[PDB]
């Protein structure tokens, strides 16, 4: 069992803003095979090139505003827990 409850409250939550989540594998695999039998060969010049991976955040903004306006939190009864038995809230004006 799960529980969560929220009253009158305010929240700003944020995950990675700047550069947010990169992930990246590099695993090129090289099985190239030259075979000779009985035979002649020149020169073997085995020069294969290399991947380039670039990722980039140039000139980003960002501006929040968060306003909450509450008169009044009163007469209130919250039970998130359970087998209880006579819970009580009063209030009186005059």
């Amino acid at each position: 069992k799960n529980v969560k409850s929220k009253i009158g409250s305010t929240e700003n939550l944020k995950h990675q803003p700047g550069g947010g989540k990169v992930q990246i594998v590099y695993k090129p695999v090289d099985l190239s095979k030259v075979t000779s039998k009985c035979g002649s060969l020149g020169n073997i010049h085995h020069k294969p090139g290399g991947g380039q991976v670039e990722v980039k955040s140039e000139k980003l903004d960002f501006k929040d505003r968060v306003q909450s306006k509450i008169g009044s939190l009163d007469n209130i009864t919250h039970v998130p827990g359970g087998g209880n038995k006579k819970i009580e809230t009063h209030k009186l004006t005059f």
